[PDB]
């Protein structure tokens, strides 16, 4: 079901995610609820933390269509290199869009929906993109790497559409 996503001005979107001892059916639920929500939302990626659950769960899909997704329960990084940046967005930041400091290639493991243990090597935006939302899971935002001029200005330019 369509979960109402945290908008900037929000603590709970600095909350530090707590791992998911077993990934049970009620977790598989939170997974599904999830991948709703940003195809609804229109997103590529989304992590719990932005729909108030504080749990690592991370749900993506850069692909053209709802073909290809990626869960990622309590992901590990292991290995980054390289540097680059896209001009990025996130749906807890309405409409700003900003360049930000990524790898270019990242090595990670998780868990799939399932409970089984899986290893990735993303590179090109689907590195960028794992990286952007893990960060989520530990509270940081991309807003977060800009100068406090800009992080005004952003979460400023934010708040008035909100009231609208
Ligand atoms: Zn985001």
């Amino acid at each position: 079901s369509v979960l109402q996503v945290l908008h900037i001005p929000d603590e709970r979107l600095r909350k530090v995610a707590k791992p998911v001892e077993e990934v049970n059916a009620e977790i598989q639920r939170i997974v599904d609820d999830m991948f709703e929500t940003m195809y609804a939302e229109e997103g590529i990626g989304l992590a719990a933390t932005q729909v108030d659950i504080h749990q690592r769960i991370i749900v993506i899909d850069v692909s053209e269509n709802r073909d290809e997704r990626l869960v990622l329960i309590n992901p590990e990084l292991l290995e980054k290199s390289g540097e680059t940046g896209i001009e990025e967005g996130c749906l807890s930041i309405p409409e700003q869009r900003a360049l930000v400091p990524r790898a270019e290639k990242v090595k990670i493991r998780a868990l799939d929906r399932d409970g089984k243990p899986f290893e990735l090597e993303a590179d090109g935006l689907l590195a960028i993109c794992i990286q952007h939302e893990m960060d989520h899971l530990v509270g940081k935002l991309f807003m977060d790497y800009l100068s406090p001029l800009k992080q005004q200005r952003i979460r400023q330019k934010v708040e008035k559409l909100d009231r609208l």
